């Protein structure tokens, strides 16, 4: 009764369910899955679509003849299944060429390489129907500041982002560009570390209207930052073009846990934010199954992401309809209209009225906002003691 | 031989050296210092100026008659000493009225109060020669998301910031407005949490040219974020209008340690960034002495902030002149001009040239960037083994 | 239907519900509550008992005559209500005397003061029926390591802990001593930072059998550490003498949120651990209401702590009875008895059997442990979709 | 003039300098180095010794015939060079068999495997002259608590640790066993997370005198904990048998930076602690070169670890000899002998004397400890402005 439908727009990257379970201290625990195989499986599960990096589909150093049989056979599978490919993104982190940056490498040959790799992935994307192009700057950071490179990297990424947007409009591609921040890892620090950082950068590009955000839950949470506040800002800027959903314990390596598995309350209020905002983009699960899992466990991971989202959606809906909740929100959003005309846009006499206004300070000093009761109500709904 | 001069622009808030050493688990360990007293002391130490909140100088509920003797006697002291007051800022965190927000309180009477409090501090500032107005949104955050207030707060702060800038230009004040982010505390999370967050907001105000950043070292570092990356972005945006300098161990309460006392290498490369950028605003030490200190220890704290800054400045200068360092930076900023014309602004034939270009990938795969040697050189300079 | 009974052993420190809502950047938002008043209220709510610091009941500098009317009138209230006082603890953090340590102050006069203050609180405790004495070393840490004091503090706290235990057995008090770790705050770092740290120290005292742990949820979580693992170790050592319950977001100031309000899943498995272990000590809520609250909100905070605990207890019970859950735990705790006799205590021929044993490695390599399904089941129970 | 000598006891694991620079988002950037090659290089650099995992020398699935040519040719190299092998340790993290634990796997076949793998590495160690056996429990943690395994893991590790110690004494090996805590990674949380955790466990083993600690700087720092406090406790317990030295920025993935490269002040006071304590075990650098490095950069990494250690050693020596420093430490370690006889071991009349003693409280309230001056002195020495 919490079954995924295409209107839900649940997507999985090829690399999410396809993760072989290697980590920095361990071998692969799983077999590599064929891309055609995972298209059929995700279709069975009720997924709207599948995302990919260029290297997810066509591994580095594949002759163009073989490159084309691969893409041919993948498109047939998408045709057979009705799966979309909403989002693509160039792998700019794996090649050793990128060891000190893709776009922010000091070597212009390497920045060129990063470039061309991006253009070619844009071309593959269009060949597959992709509408969103994601830029994750995973290799764009430093551990050695003595270089002074932090002064230079802003221009360097403006340049290809601008070049990428111009190439797209030249080719008649319809890409919106979605920028994905991460505070660290694989670099000691990544330059474009926050949602706000990527939001500010956008306003300096040449075609800003083409550019938005792909915030990821684990990325912000890695640094102990509030993901719900960050996504609200992106929404208020009109720049939420894509969202990456998963779970994470604060202040350590990127876990990419199943969605909702660790921070139920944050996931709750996030699903609430997205749904009630009328966000219409993909809900991507950028997560992998635990390393303790076999292939069966991978598909239980996939099913569990989508099911947990649907449970919280229904639950946040019922929470907002509760009479006591409505009564509580009404009382604290209470606005005295005598207060309101001291407010809003500037006028000389509004300032003078304000400075002479007799404010009800002791009344506002004593005021309780009843957020403890409101917060207990939400926890009891989350617990299903009220739902 | 590391003695502060006015061209150094070292400032101290009244509340920094004036901190009585109360904390959430302890009483005050020190006496409250008279403002006139601390102006004479900071003048002796070689400080360019002193900052203040309204309530630092005029405690809440002081009759205007007494308000004026206070301001009179303070101005005389500034006259006697030649100290400036570069920066003022309205205390929007102490009054219980602000328990659930200043500008982001849900009660319009409280948002009005926050407002008027700001206008009045702008007026005091002008009466004292202040040029920078700082906004620290310490009470603007949440611990209960069930309210949905995160959707609303962006317009609510746009409104007063816009109103504040309009009032200023109406009165012929010359204020630049400096916005100070902090990731949490006193709130579980503060909405405007990062440098990037405040940078993005600025681009949505009505008079953006009047608005910049006051990043604080301890604020970014509290969340394990790289302060040097954050300040570089503000500099590249042209929005570094003020900077708050101190020290901090990551991921806990705000310590406000003496500058350079904990993260020497970060302070080093920060002083390097500021100086070599030609930043010309105040160097504010928003820090207090350790709670183990008496008044003597306070002035040793004050002397130590400035002296540590001057030592690193000289050191970063010598580091940059080292022949081996110059040789190392030259080799890795190495640019092949054949790589460069594949670069920079878009053209149809530049894209085609790029996609047909034969890139030297194996050569760039094997390439070491010698950052271990560069990083060891900087540590040895820091240690004075080379300086 | 989740109503607190005395067999639940829910206790509140006087300082929890009595918190006036002052913080490092704000005034008090509430009135100070009379101790007799809060005894009657907690009795109404269904609390087993109330804890106190010496200075919670008798403020510093109260003449012994007045000290005795206070204690007289408090005992009457306890008699009237049937409330217990399970736990007392000397305030060794507030007095400015303790600015650089209580037990770990370098000044022997201050260590003597800390001492005597502890003995006198032991005496008050006995006069009130207290059975557990808690030591929170909040002032025992450093921000300046140049002193070398880290080498000395271990002997210094051995000395008074040993002296305190000897005084108690001399006076015929029945105290068990419960040691409370915290990683930092109010000190930059506190020496006894972890559960493991306090566990190790105990084994060096003279009467170790008298000494155990008071782990606090917020303390361990402040440092991003797993509280459930920490409490399991204390339980396995037989040293869980008391537990302090609340909520906390990782890596910042101590929030002391209402229990279960932030980390539902951790609170779930914690209540499960405690209950199924047969822990019989007090469940203390060391937490305060949000600073946005009036007195009504305080009692909603108190009611919510206990109600949330009871909901989870019932829920963990139901989770453990689920057939699928039982089937899942059975399959993975699966033990082949041929594996087992290679196990357990050493013998020369067991070692030789092991080294010659032909192990089923490929079978164990391919093995999935189905923890994704188990974890999704627990989340669905938590959400009440299954409960 | 900071050249490594064997009395310095600098060791490198084969896996440190041998790290191929693969990470969770990137390919290997370097060639695999031959073990005989790295023995000759480390000998050139001035290293006392080289450590190894079983799989560093003999990769999984090497026939015993080939196993023996390998060990033969390695021993010759050690003979030629005079390098020691102070420490060995079984790789219990890489094999997929260990996906849900080595010693704490729920499958008794896997616990047997972990066991036998340990015994066999103990045998190789003895064949090579090893004196210290290290246990890093990297795979001993959980991300799914629903299993209840946290209750069981303490006995499970007691069992093999006890079995390992008995096997060693049976074989007449001279191993001391060194236990290495880590708070997380590769597991979401690792059970034995802290120095205190491992210290407490030791006291429950059968031959505790054989067991101590191998604390690693990055491990404690990953969780924002103070490594200097943790190492002081191990020293005070007499359990520092080995130490792993490197650098780390708090609250993220394990970086394993070059020693001293990031936290100069912490490294300073650590080298001070070790040296002035008369610690005589190995100084292991468990660190790798940055991923931006070629093989030249690796040896610059290796050289820089040792040189940075020697610079700080000399510096901490000079700091302690400074007259002003000695005068400062003397004044604050000041002990009034009238305070001291209230102190130390219990007596009925000492308690009575204490409770009647008239303490000099106002004098101690006003007391400043001059730690701001002391801390500024140590920073100025660190900076070489005083050295």
């Amino acid at each position: 009764m919490y079954e995924p439908k295409p209107e839900h727009r649940f997507t999985f990257g090829l690399w999410t369910v396809g993760n072989v379970g290697r980590d920095p201290f361990g071998d692969a625990v799983r077999e590599r899955l064929d891309p055609v195989y995972v298209g059929h499986k995700l279709a069975e599960l009720g997924v709207h679509g599948v995302n990919l990096h260029d290297e997810d589909l066509i591994p580095r150093g594949t002759p163009p003849q073989e490159r084309d049989q691969i893409v041919r056979r993948f498109k047939r599978a998408l045709d057979e299944t009705g799966l979309k490919v909403p989002m693509v993104t160039g792998n700019l982190f794996s090649d050793p060429g990128f060891k000190d940056g893709g776009f922010t490498s000091r070597d212009p040959w390497v920045r060129a390489y990063a470039f061309r790799k991006s253009l070619e992935t844009m071309d593959l994307g269009a060949e597959l129907g992709a509408e969103i192009y994601v830029v994750w700057p995973g290799r764009e950071g430093a551990e050695v500041e003595a270089t002074g490179k932090a002064r230079k990297v802003w221009d360097w990424v403006r340049e290809p982002l601008n070049f990428m947007a111009a190439y797209a409009e030249d080719q008649g591609y319809g890409y919106r560009f979605a920028l994905e921040p991460k505070p660290n890892e694989p670099r000691g620090d990544i330059y474009f570390a926050t949602v706000g950082s990527m939001l500010a950068l956008i306003h300096t590009l040449e075609r800003p209207e083409r550019f938005g955000l792909n915030p990821e839950f684990a990325h912000e949470t890695m640094a102990g930052l509030n993901f719900v506040h960050a996504v609200a800002q992106a929404l208020d800027a009109g720049k939420l073009l894509h969202i990456d959903l998963n779970g994470q314990r604060m202040n350590r390596f990127d876990q990419d846990l199943r969605f909702g598995s660790e921070n139920l309350k944050a996931a709750f209020l996030l699903v609430d934010l997205l749904e009630s905002s009328g966000y219409q983009g993909p809900r991507h699960f950028d997560a992998h199954a635990l390393r303790t899992e076999d292939e069966e466990g991978v598909w239980a991971f996939a099913r569990g992401c989508m099911r947990t989202y649907l449970i919280l959606k229904e639950r946040a809906e019922a929470f907002r309809e509760d009479p006591e909740v409505k009564e509580l929100l009404a009382a604290y959003y209470q606005e005295d209209p005598a207060a309101l005309p001291l407010m809003d846009p500037y006028s000389h006499e509004k300032a003078e009225a304000l400075k002479r206004a007799e404010l009800p300070l002791e009344a506002k000093r004593h005021r309780g906002y009843a957020l403890e009761r409101l917060d207990q109500l939400a926890v009891e709904y989350l617990l299903g003691v009220r739902g």
